[PDB]
């Protein structure tokens, strides 16, 4: 008979054995009863909280179960029922019901009343292939859902192809300087998925691309089949051309594919031929980058011109119809920029849309499959179950959410100090001032001294820094070099990665020096490496940590092969299994660190890579060494999005670029010897205006990056448009801090998210749905940076909503349309929504330099709003134990009331008494913003008040 008739399962209390399933305390486990080849043998329902499913499924006959690096322990136990009712198992709480089937293990979950949320591929999604590595085993794993036409995912970390709205879209999941990793999507259906793996994975298609000879026929410039042809125009010497194989020089072994004696540094070089696919559909692209690039196919501009510095290469996608036995052309346009450079083209055949649209989820290894579902009322409520699931974001320090100036490098002790001081007498307000590399001496990196040469007193540098009401972050590497007492701690423990230091890697610095890259994953080599910075740098009153190369980065440009020789074996296994972790486990280090020295102060690191769980060690990320590119800044708009729906809401980026093109260097040498502004120089300008005012509006305000210098009188000087744009935005920052900071509160206390895409707020109109050029920061102003030189408007879609009103000057625009909207150089596109409630305060010079007692509170009416002031001691984990308060505001449009609440909460140093002055925008009501504006004058102490306007 059957497999089924001949071996199934079905007393009370028999062996679980002999049983289909098996309730323990918090889960079911289920023994699929239709065992495929390739397929789970269990399947595990653990009820984590309310909202939140933890799926686990694996091909043995028992599960593994490790320990999760990014889920914590959860703060009660949850109530639930389990119904087996013939093939279905549904475990429900209060309002989720998550089934499986008996015979194929496949799971679905409901809301409390059975409309669906999400379901997994039909007959099952999950497939099981075992691999080994370094004598551990474990699996490579599939999990497929369906997903409907309407559907939208976000999330996935922070990558840098301008993607947008995940929904029928590839992205590989590895860490590589200024591409962040997070296995987490939150859905337009108000769930999300986390998928608890640290190895290499994928979202979406789980094929690696093939090179463009292995899925067309290729014809060269002169029709002849088997190549294309490569066209080389050296800065000197004669033209080489001759047929190319295939277009991929990407790492540094297949770049010496490239001709052997043609210099690339000025080259031009063309790739060009026909190709002609075997199949018809839609083929994706991927093209790989570094110097100047343009791609052209079928006559069409598929990739208007890219650029980044020759030694960070970039990856950008494109789609195309393509038509089974037709030729098309191909031309790829490149200038390497470097003596050393990439390039190449792959592709992926066409996938029919009914499985590309699907949700898939690869993994390289894991010891099975973990998964954890969240489901909410909304996409804020989704995040609070990444937040209970991974840890609680921290407040940051209110001193982070102030404008931090940074530079590659400040070279000296007096150069440090002057830039501040620049700041301070020139009254543009600055909290912190940032130190990077290169500060110790050359041949003693990871040593953690300074280069007494030039830093000669480092206490009295950050004692001046702090006497200036600043505070200052140093950059810290896991990289040590092989001759330092520091390294060699790490090494005599076994510690530190060896690879490195076998194949006699020299880094960059003068002569080049050997190096290695320490263990994070082992929890000793933590503690010594935060003990480390404890004994050399905590001493002298440093208050923030700047973790470079954190991927990590040991050696730039290799394949992912060399890349996971480079970084393992790990304490907890093989890199091939713990591979995306690194930064996540660096944070541990350094945020536990800080809090054993000193539980009261608060911490903050930045770092360049990041992983699901950041966020719990009051650590964010940057998006690392982008290029000065109008294209890098649009990208890093969708990048910081995206960011922010993978749960980690503190996040920047280097306003300007940080890898900056020659004619920029050139346009500033020029400056310096003749205050003469080239056409480049202009650009430069505009550039950085329209960067800072984007900037403005992220989570954290900071300009960085390499030579030019970057404060604004560098850029320009005082009266310049660029200057006075800058300087406008800066102080901006700073009258917007009551309420900023209150959205810094509300990361801790409401699980918040600070830089939103419109997705979040304005889910129910599904225009929003592929919108990443604009986005909400916090819950009232609408940001639309400008993103292309020369333009002095863009468009712009306003979400349906009861009105928008423009920030500078009242004026009034309808919800539910896209309309062309000016945005002079001076000016980034500004809206504030209908109901915003909104606390301004007076100028100052650095966050609390002055109580804020007199604010101004600007309701915009046409629609019901809620706020709630947040303050507290702004540097210390005091509101952990209450010390915090809260104002709440809320403003019914119906009878123009506005209610400001009874205070909740005290701390020391709290203003008991002070003034609102309470402003009015309406539709028959213009009111530009200003900080001197009409309106009616209340004096609180705390009691509440109400006004009727
Ligand atoms: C790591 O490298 C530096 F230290 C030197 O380029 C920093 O300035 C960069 O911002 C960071 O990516
Ligand atoms: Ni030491």
């Amino acid at each position: 008979g059957s497999s089924h008739h001949h071996h199934h399962h079905s007393l009370f209390q028999g062996p679980a054995s002999n049983k289909v399933y098996e309730k323990t305390g918090d889960s079911v486990i289920v023994k699929v009863q239709h065992k495929e080849t390739g397929g789970p043998r269990l399947v595990r329902l653990q009820v984590m909280g309310d909202k939140l499913i933890h799926v686990s499924a694996t091909a043995d006959s028992k599960f593994a179960d490790p320990q999760s690096l990014i889920v914590v322990p959860q703060k009660k136990q949850t109530s639930f029922a389990v119904v087996q009712n013939g093939d279905t198992i549904t475990v429900s709480t209060e309002e989720v019901k998550a089934s499986v089937l008996a015979s194929t293990g496949e799971v679905w979950f409901t809301d409390k009343n059975g409309e669906l949320i999400l379901q997994e591929n039909k007959g099952g999604g999950k497939t099981f292939t075992p691999i080994e590595v370094e004598g551990t085993k474990g699996y490579t794993v599939c999990q497929v859902f369906e997903s409907p036409e309407d559907e939208a995912f976000y999330g996935l970390g922070q990558h840098q192809a301008d993607e947008f709205n995940y929904k029928g879209k590839n992205e590989e999941l590895f860490q590589y300087n200024t591409k962040v990793s997070v296995p987490f999507v939150v859905s337009n259906k108000n769930y999300g998925i986390l998928l608890d793996s640290y190895s290499f994975c994928r979202f979406g298609n789980p094929n690696d691309y093939s090179q463009l000879n292995r899925i067309f026929k290729l014809y060269d410039k002169t029709g002849q089949e088997g190549a294309l042809t490569g066209t080389y125009v050296p800065k000197k010497g004669e033209t080489l051309v001759r047929r190319e194989d295939s277009i991929y020089f990407e790492n540094l072994k297949t770049i010496e594919n490239l001709p052997k004696k043609l210099p690339l540094m000025g080259a031009k070089v063309t790739y060009e031929g026909e190709i002609e696919p075997a199949q018809t559909g839609e083929f994706k692209f991927i093209l790989y980058y570094a110097g100047y690039v343009k791609v052209y196919l079928n006559n069409e501009p598929v990739v208007p011109e890219r650029w980044r510095t020759a030694w960070n290469p970039n990856s950008y996608k494109f789609a195309a119809h393509l038509e089974a036995g037709k030729r098309v052309p191909l031309k790829i346009e490149w200038q390497p920029d470097g003596g050393q450079s990439y390039c190449g083209l792959r592709a992926l055949t066409p996938v029919n849309p009914e499985e590309q649209g699907k949700q898939s989820w690869w993994s390289e290894m894991t010891k099975q499959l973990d998964y954890y579902f969240m489901a909410g009322e909304n996409m804020d409520d989704v995040i609070s179950g990444y937040r209970s699931l991974t840890g609680k974001s921290p407040v940051m320090p209110k001193w982070a959410m102030g404008f931090w100036q940074s530079r590659e490098k400040y070279n000296t002790q007096e150069e440090m100090l002057g830039a501040l001081k620049g700041f301070r007498d020139r009254k543009i307000p600055l909290d912190n001032i940032v130190l990077d590399w290169n500060h110790w001496p050359e041949n003693a990196w990871g040593s953690h001294e300074f280069d007494k040469a030039r830093f000669p007193d480092p206490k009295a540098m950050v004692d001046s820094i702090h006497a200036m009401h600043a505070r200052m972050m140093i950059s810290v590497w896991p990289k040590f070099y092989v001759t330092t007492e520091h390294f060699k701690e790490f090494d005599e423990n076994g510690w530190m990665y060896q690879q490195s230091v076998k194949d006699s890697l020299k880094d960059w610095v003068g002569p080049g020096y050997h190096y290695g890259f320490y263990d994070a994953y082992d929890p000793d080599a933590r503690k010594l490496f935060w003990k480390q910075m404890y004994e050399h740098y905590y001493p002298l009153g440093i208050d923030a940590w700047w973790m470079d190369a954190s991927e990590p980065n040991v050696r730039d440009c290799t394949d992912l092969e060399y890349r996971k020789a480079l970084c393992g074996p790990t304490a907890l296994g093989s890199s091939t299994e713990f591979f995306n972790a690194y930064a996540l486990m660096n944070a541990e280090a350094i945020y536990d660190g800080q809090r054993g020295v000193d539980n009261n102060k608060r911490v903050f690191l930045l770092t360049r890579s990041g992983f699901a769980g950041l966020q719990r060690y009051s650590t964010a990320t940057w998006s690392g060494d982008i290029g000065t590119r109008w294209e890098d800044m649009k990208a890093q708009i969708s990048a910081g999005l995206n960011f922010a729906m993978s749960g980690i809401p503190y996040w920047t980026m280097d306003i300007g670029g940080f890898c900056v093109e020659n004619r920029y260097v050139a346009g500033q040498k020029q400056w310096n010897a003749t205050k003469t502004e080239n056409a480049d120089y202009k650009e430069w300008r505009e550039l950085n205006t329209r960067w800072y005012q984007f900037g403005a509006f992220v989570p954290l305000y900071r300009a960085h990056g390499q030579y030019p210098f970057r404060e604004i009188w560098e850029i320009a000087p005082e009266g310049h448009p660029a200057y006075q744009s800058v300087v406008y935005y800066t102080k901006l920052r700073y009258n917007m801090m009551p309420y900023i900071y209150s959205l810094a509160g509300m990361t801790w206390f409401d699980d918040y998210t600070i830089m939103r895409p419109l997705v979040m707020d304005f889910t129910a109109d599904a225009e929003v749905n592929d919108i990443g050029d604009q986005f909400m920061f916090g819950p009232s102003f609408m940001v639309s940076p400008v993103y292309r030189y020369g333009d002095r408007s863009r468009e712009i879609y306003f979400p349906q909503a009861e009105g928008w009103y423009d920030f500078y000057s009242g004026k009034f625009q309808a919800g539910g349309e896209r309309k062309v909207i000016e945005a002079p150089y001076e000016r980034i596109p500004l809206y504030v929504r209908a109901g915003a409630i909104i606390p301004f305060g007076d100028d100052i010079q650095y966050t609390d330099e002055k109580p804020a007692e007199h604010i101004r509170l600007y309701i915009y009416q046409g629609a019901d709003g809620e706020f709630t002031l947040y303050e507290d001691e702004g540097v210390n984990y005091n509101y952990e134990q209450g010390m915090y308060a809260m104002i709440p505001m809320k403003y019914d449009e119906a009878t123009k009331t506005l209610v400001i609440g009874e205070r909740q909460g005290e701390f020391p140093g709290m203003l008991k008494e002070r003034t609102f002055t309470v402003v009015t925008v309406n539709k028959e009501k213009a009111q530009p913003f200003d900080l001197n504006a009409k309106g009616v004058t209340v004096k609180y102490n705390g009691s509440e008040q109400t006004l009727k306007l």
